[PDB]
């Protein structure tokens, strides 16, 4: 729609992401429920300067954050983008971040479309 409340397609889109599973039945997004602890992944840490992951993001959803939807979306191009950064193309990551942020783009366009 062209008129739309953030605060709804926010929470329509995370509850997207959470509840996604593929065809094979896996749910994507456990991937991405917890990042590394920084003072546990060094060769992580050595390409990603600014870590995020589902806890942080449901957090914010929680406090009532996401009242525009291109806030979720930058948080969730940074979720992706830096399981892309450490994880090679091959990797199960790096597979679910593609998919996933598809998946996002696809269901928030149709919630934004004219």
């Amino acid at each position: 729609s062209m008129t739309v409340d953030p605060i709804a397609v926010c929470h329509e889109l995370y509850n997207t992401i959470r509840d996604y599973k593929d065809e094979q039945g896996r749910l994507l997004c456990e991937l991405f429920i917890r990042a590394p602890k920084r003072r546990n992944q060094p060769d992580y840490y050595e390409v990603v300067s600014q870590p995020i992951d589902l806890m942080k993001i449901q957090q914010k959803l929680k406090m009532e954050e996401y009242d525009d939807v291109n806030l979720l979306t930058a948080d969730f191009q940074l979720l992706f983008n830096n399981a892309k950064s450490y994880y090679k193309p091959d990797s199960p990551e790096y597979k679910a971040a593609c998919k996933l942020w598809d998946l996002y783009l696809r269901t928030r366009n149709e919630f934004v479309q004219k």
